[PDB]
């Protein structure tokens, strides 16, 4: 009334809500149990497991579950790096990240680790040759986000992959914001780790997963150590309820714009404003910058829209976006602007 | 039919089910953004930490949500370890504790730490005396279980917390199988960290909480970095209706045995048993060593329950519980020994 903030989360598809119902109170067992009621969750869980190693040309195994693309992508990153913590290393990741990378990042700072944080272009692009420029000899993880959260920017994953490749430095992709929007191929990108969230794509909250290749032979250091489960690489009872709800959202993922809602594109028109990344973004995700205050007044006032303004520590530290200020904004500019965000949809 | 594991996974109440519901398609922003339907997710957080805090003696603040007491088991340990990775330390555990503590304290390790695996009494009882008989001038953690989930065994924790509070070291305790159960006071006992999870406690999979003493001047390093959330120490958007849900569960938790099925009572003694740690297990699991193989066959045969046998890595190694070889069962005790577990109820 009315939500424009899908980029941020979505809501969870009518069949994605039955298909957790039965393993709830119907059938609950501990899927690590050695009886059939685990059985039963175990098979739910691999049949999930399954849809989402075929969205991404993955094998099953190569799956890791997690509870969404923050924890994800701490175990990409802190998995390579807590197997160097003596000799340390140097990693390439963007300053426009999403807060959950630029923490981690800093922290294995904090602790030895150099990291180059690459400043996008006006248009919110991170190039291929700018990590190639980057790399150094002790250089053992590149990680780029595929669509930005707050501007919609589609990076050149398959590029800064080909760069990866060429000199053997792990390539992890944050994908949060392009899991089941854009077709990914995990051999035809060169990508090696892939982080998702499920209340991306009108799954539940507190699920996603972390696609690592060849996970059964991954020297990574699991991030939460276990009972065994994940191959090892992640501990904690698997959630059979927020499993087979994630593959349900990933097989019945919209095809078509966004519905009606994302008409829309007949509204802002009347309105004066620059589009970010307007030639680089998603149709999903408008992040526009108004003329003048006068003009975000009259939108404001006009439009009851929920929306956002940048990440939740810059609006705790009363400064603008990270990501806005990295592309060349001034403060002023930002002030005046809004990430509109539509439902996703494949295309 | 019938299911008697409880001890692995529990059923989720129907008020918690009911109170997740709201949160999954009709308002599901994301927490962290600026607008009223962040609003309305945190306030209903805010209540479910407050019953959890209420519950425990603590401060809403110092109630760190997880996905599950694994990954706070983790957070405890990793997030204490990792400001020391340079000196090193020592940990002080029991050796049957659940394989997540084992799992990352053998990481530890394998990283240049100390520890102490504090070997039970045959009673499977973990001393106070012990813990201070295996303190060292580096010693910097003390994490020993509440309740065993394989033998239900009452740990003496206000004595071990006051041998610990004696020499300044910080004590965590696992309680996944004892919160809501037992009354638990964290000053009381002098806990500085606490460990819990949601499937335990009739509450959903995927959730669980770590009590943090003073949670906002921690020191502790985040296991999972992320935008902010949980006073910056656990990364990743806050699940709105798992949290729901877990308050829900700690409110209605139930006041009386377990129910019916817990007779039981009068079916098991038609079966001729030893019951391990007999004297000091809660009323809830009974962790039984049958007298020969025939009764054994007898028992499996005439009823069909949902038992458990001993973690899933035992099953995998084709080994016996460890933590039955612990309190020292032969393997051939270990083979007629089964966990039969009962709805939890408080006391
Ligand atoms: C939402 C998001 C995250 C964090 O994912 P959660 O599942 O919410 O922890 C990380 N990166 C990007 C690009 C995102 O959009
Ligand atoms: C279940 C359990 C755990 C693991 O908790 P999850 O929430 O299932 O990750 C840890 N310790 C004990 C004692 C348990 O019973």
């Amino acid at each position: 009334t009315k939500y424009f903030d899908y980029a941020a989360s979505t809501p969870v598809a009518k069949g994605v809500l039955e298909s957790m119902k039965p393993w709830q109170s119907d059938s609950f067992a501990n899927p690590s149990a050695a009886h059939i009621e685990a059985e039963k969750a175990l098979n739910a869980i691999k049949q999930a497991r399954e849809i989402i190693a075929d969205t991404l040309g993955a094998m099953p195994s190569e799956i890791v579950f997690t509870c969404g693309a923050s924890e994800s992508n701490n175990l990409a990153i802190k998995g390579l790096a807590f197997k160097r913590l003596e000799e340390k290393g140097h990693l390439i990741t963007s300053s426009i990240e999403h807060k959950c990378v630029l923490n981690t990042c800093g922290f294995l700072e904090s602790i030895g680790f150099d990291v180059t944080y690459l400043t996008p272009k006006a248009s919110g692009l991170i190039s291929a040759q700018q990590v190639e420029e980057a790399i150094r000899p002790n250089t053992f993880l590149i990680t780029i986000h595929h669509v930005n959260n707050e501007l919609g920017t589609v990076q050149p994953i398959e590029d800064i992959g080909n760069v990866a490749f060429e000199h053997d430095i792990p390539f992890h992709t944050d994908a949060a914001q392009s899991f089941c929007k854009l077709d990914i191929d995990v051999d035809d990108m060169n990508i090696d780790m892939l982080s998702l969230s499920g209340h991306k794509v009108y799954g539940p909250k507190g699920i996603g997963a972390l696609y690592v290749r060849d996970a059964r032979n991954s020297e990574l250091v699991p991030l939460i150590h276990g009972g065994g489960q994940e191959l090892g690489l992640r501990g904690g009872t698997s959630p059979t309820p927020l499993i087979v709800g994630l593959g349900v959202a990933v097989e019945h993922f919209p095809s078509e714009a966004s519905a009606q809602q994302t008409e829309f594109e007949k509204i802002i028109n009347e309105y004066s404003f620059s589009r970010n990344s307007g030639d680089n973004a998603l149709s999903t995700t408008w992040n526009v910058t108004f003329e003048n205050d006068d003009e975000v007044k009259r939108f404001t006032s006009e439009r009851n829209w929920l929306i956002s303004q940048g990440s939740a520590s810059n609006a705790m530290s009363n400064t603008p976006s990270h990501v806005l200020t990295a592309i060349g904004l001034s403060e002023a500019e930002a002030r005046r602007t809004y990430r509109i965000s539509l439902p996703p949809y494949k295309v």
